[PDB]
């Protein structure tokens, strides 16, 4: 199975995602995950994203894309994968596409503005790993502690409030228009479409879309 997850920063991306992967067995593909462990491990890849992630603005789109390219072509995407955060441009879509590259759902994550500011203040992750926690909304078992590891959790860099607004902007603005793009995919019968309320709690919109993929 290949997914796609479509939404602004904060839907709920990355949380869905890994239910995903732990029920249909396929790895989560998240670029910024990715971007962000090459910052952790110091390669050139994240010399060069460091400070465009930073100012909240998109990395080059021929940067990420080799970045994809090379990360599926590796033995655990061999029977699908998801996508989470990429594409990310309208240039990234048409680039997987003439790749060849088809996916089998796009899930929307449909969620206002104004809950995202609210929401991304609350986020903690377990920064090695990558694990995103809400204090309120998905907490871990251990107030400030991962589950996994018990290591203590962080709060990412680009999640303070002039960041996050300035992320959104760029959503709207280059990623929004994937909406239409995979769309007119599924309506060519390329893909199958489908568009969850990601105002709802975690637990609920985890049951929709279990529906979904079945
Ligand atoms: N259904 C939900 N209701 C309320 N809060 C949620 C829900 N789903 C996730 N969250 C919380 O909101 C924050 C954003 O979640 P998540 O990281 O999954 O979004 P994202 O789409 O991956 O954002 P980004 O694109 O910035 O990575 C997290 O702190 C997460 O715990
Ligand atoms: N597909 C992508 N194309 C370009 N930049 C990306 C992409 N995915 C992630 N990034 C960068 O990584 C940051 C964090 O990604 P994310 O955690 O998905 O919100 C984004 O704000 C961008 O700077
Ligand atoms: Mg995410």
């Amino acid at each position: 199975m290949r997914i796609i997850l479509l939404g602004a920063p904060g839907a709920g991306k990355g949380t869905q995602a890994q239910f995903i992967m732990e029920k249909y067995g396929i790895p989560q593909i998240s670029t910024g995950d990715m971007l962000r462990a090459a910052v952790k491990s110091g390669s050139e890849l994240g010399k060069q994203a460091k400070d465009i992630m930073d100012a909240g603005k998109l990395v080059t789109d021929e940067l990420v894309i080799a970045l994809v390219k090379e990360r599926i072509a590796q033995e655990d995407c061999r029977n699908g994968f998801l996508l989470d955060g990429f594409p990310r441009t309208i240039p990234q879509a048409d680039a997987m596409k003439e790749a060849g590259i088809n996916v089998d759902y796009v899930l929307e994550f449909d969620v206002p503005d104004e809950l995202i500011v609210d929401r991304i203040v609350g986020r903690r992750v377990h920064a090695p790993s990558g694990r995103v926690y809400h204090v309120k909304f998905n907490p871990p078992k251990v107030e400030g502690k991962d589950d996994v590891t018990g290591e203590e959790l962080t709060t990412r860099k680009d999640d303070q409030e002039e960041t996050v607004r300035k992320r959104l902007v760029e959503y709207h603005q280059m990623t929004a228009p994937l909406i239409g793009y995979y769309s007119k995919e599924a309506e060519a019968g390329n893909t199958k479409y489908a568009k969850v309320d990601g105002t709802k709690p975690v637990a609920e919109v985890r049951a929709d879309l279990e529906k979904i993929l079945g």
